[PDB]
């Protein structure tokens, strides 16, 4: 998170981490207790997956084996264009005051909405700087052809853009994944941007969850 501020403690308990060699890999959100809502760019084949607390590396937390997770099958590498993941957890996660589900979406939020997007990813960019406590930064909603201007046909309408004018404020790497809440919803994940991170007037760009709330509830259905 660039240009951001830890996070109050104890307010973020549907965020997760995904990890792999004990490196945050990704973020990711807890749907329900069976499964991890994050990007399809974060596919391995297993994840250790962290609740339970703000701090990487803190003994209180959860670590939770995933073996199995699915893509949603439109999933482009070249274009990032449904970027969504579900990770199937080994043993349901147990629930808490730093243990909850998120709330999915009903509704799409309008652009102009202020948001806010959470994650352990590096706040700092090309050089990295990795936190152990969870950053967070307010964003606000970008309509989509103020965003159009900045990356042109390579925004579907499937993707959520966000950010504040002439302001670093922003997700990098290691967000992948995370959540961007609006007005108590999820409304993204973490998805794409620029490189170096924290440019200016270069929105970033989330996976429009409210797009996607059929498939979501399917997978899990399919896969329970």
């Amino acid at each position: 998170i660039i240009d951001g501020a830890p996070c109050a403690r104890g307010s973020h308990p549907w965020q997760v981490a995904l990890l792999s060699g004990n490196q945050l890999h990704c973020g990711g959100v807890l749907v329900n207790e069976r499964w991890v809502l994050t990007a399809a760019h974060c596919k391995m084949n297993e994840y250790t997956v962290h609740l339970g607390s703000d701090t990487l590396g803190d003994r209180r937390a959860q670590r939770i084996k995933a073996s199995k997770s699915f893509r949603h099958p439109g999933y482009s590498t070249q274009t990032h264009v449904n970027d969504l993941m579900l990770v199937k957890l080994n043993s349901q996660a147990r629930l808490s005051s730093m243990v909850k589900k998120v709330r999915l979406p009903s509704r799409c939020e309008p652009p102009g909405t202020t948001c806010t997007v959470s994650g352990w990813g590096t706040t700092t960019s090309p050089d990295v700087t990795f936190p152990s406590d969870l950053m967070c930064v307010d964003v606000k909603l970008i309509s989509p052809q103020d965003c159009t201007k900045v990356y042109k046909d390579l925004l579907e309408n499937s993707m959520l853009c966000a950010g504040i004018p002439d302001s670093k404020k922003n997700a990098c790497n290691g967000d992948s994944g995370g959540p961007l809440v609006c007005r108590g919803t999820l409304q993204g994940l973490v998805s794409w941007g620029t490189f170096p991170c924290g440019q200016p007037n270069d929105p970033g760009v989330y996976t429009q969850v409210c797009k996607f709330t059929k498939w979501i509830n399917d997978t899990m259905k399919k896969h329970r």
